[PDB]
DNA sequence: CGGCAGTACTG
DNA sequence: CAGTACT
DNA sequence: GCCG
């Protein structure tokens, strides 16, 4: 990164407003950030500034006054309220709308919390976990709750196939949490193993707490046995294998990259989902869908990416 | 002016 | 529905 | 916040 000395100051910009709901300017922050980022030179002129996508004359301003001032004074008027904010939405269950009213309700901390908000049967999970939810995993640890999620699966059907897909599918050394994509190649006998899947992992007690418990995803807390083991996030989904190229690419990510792929398909008349690659998609004035459109045959991830028009890229480097 | 991805789940 | 979450 |  050419330009920390930017980007971290935008960064504290870009929680801040996302912290107090304002989502559309914390991601246009977000997209400035990344590309300054991803520049390759320091960036050294308004001119310049401009120069780059995802830079506006707003953006370029800012970066004017902390090359020449090294500061930017914006930074000193931020609201006292949004450390508690952040604070109070690292609770798993709880955005930024919880957390302004816990905040306009005068609880500043996790003690205030705990002892006095009326919080969700998530939100509680959340707040026992808070700690060991902002950690990361070594990846060694996701592969041993990958291949423990792999186990109870195939001891149901052998012909389950279990990817762990998120950071780990992309490579990364450590993982928030871990993404466990099964299906069944004969298109029928993924259906209804939750049940018992679920049940198996809870039996000797790797999976201590449930978030989410739909028809198709699974968002829950499991834990490796032993002493020096934290609860880690796990989350599972099941799909039948007509969905399996495209699900595997949504649950690959990186969401960054997922959310640039979708806008290009939009663009290009289709619709990408988890469950198909869409064309003659139909919409509105507003890029809502009015038509359905058909639903294009992708036995791979690479044929999405040919459909599209782009080179394939591997996990690797849709990291964004 | 107005979209900014598209979807699942909860209560 | 609004809110929160997932990538 | 940026961009078409
Ligand atoms: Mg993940
Ligand atoms: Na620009
Ligand atoms: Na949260
Ligand atoms: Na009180
Ligand atoms: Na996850």
């Amino acid at each position: 990164n050419h330009n920390l000395h930017i980007t971290e100051k935008l960064e504290v910009l870009a929680k801040a407003y996302s912290v107090q709901g304002d989502k559309w300017r914390a991601l246009g922050y977000a997209k400035a950030i990344n590309a300054l980022k991803s520049f390759h030179k320091p960036v050294t002129s308004y001119q310049e500034a401009c120069s780059i996508p995802g830079i506006g004359k707003r953006m370029a301003e800012k970066i004017i006054e902390i090359l020449e001032s090294g500061h930017l004074r914006k930074l000193d008027h931020i609201s006292e309220s949004v450390p508690v904010l952040e604070l109070f939405s690292n609770i798993w269950g709880a955005g930024t709308k919880t957390a302004q009213m816990w905040y306009q309700q005068g609880f500043r901390s996790l003690e205030d919390i705990r002892s006095q908000a009326s919080l969700t049967t998530q939100q509680a999970i959340g707040l026992k976990h808070y700690s060991d939810f902002l950690e990361r995993m070594p990846r060694e640890e996701a592969t041993e709750i990958e291949q423990t999620v792999q186990k109870a699966a195939q001891a149901f059907n052998s012909g389950l196939l279990c990817v762990a897909c998120g950071s780990y599918r992309r490579g990364k050394a450590t993982c928030g949490d871990v993404d466990v994509l099964i299906t069944h190649p004969d298109g029928r006998s993924h259906r209804g193993i939750f049940s018992r899947l679920l049940d198996s992992l809870r039996q000797e007690g790797f999976l201590t707490d449930d978030l989410v418990k739909g028809e198709t995803k699974y968002l829950g807390v499991c834990r490796l046995p032993g002493p020096g083991r934290r609860h880690r996030r796990l989350d599972i989904i099941v799909v039948p294998y007509s969905e399996f190229a495209c699900a595997l690419l949504y649950f690959t990510g990186s969401a960054h990259f997922n959310r640039s792929m979708r806008a290009l398909a939009k663009t290009k008349g289709m619709s990408l989902s988890e469950h198909a690659l869409s064309t003659a998609v139909v919409r509105n004035t507003h890029g809502a869908k009015v038509g359905p459109g058909r639903v294009l045959p992708t036995p791979t991830e690479k044929d999405v990416f040919r459909l599209l028009g782009l080179p394939y890229r591997e996990p690797a480097e849709r990291d964004w």
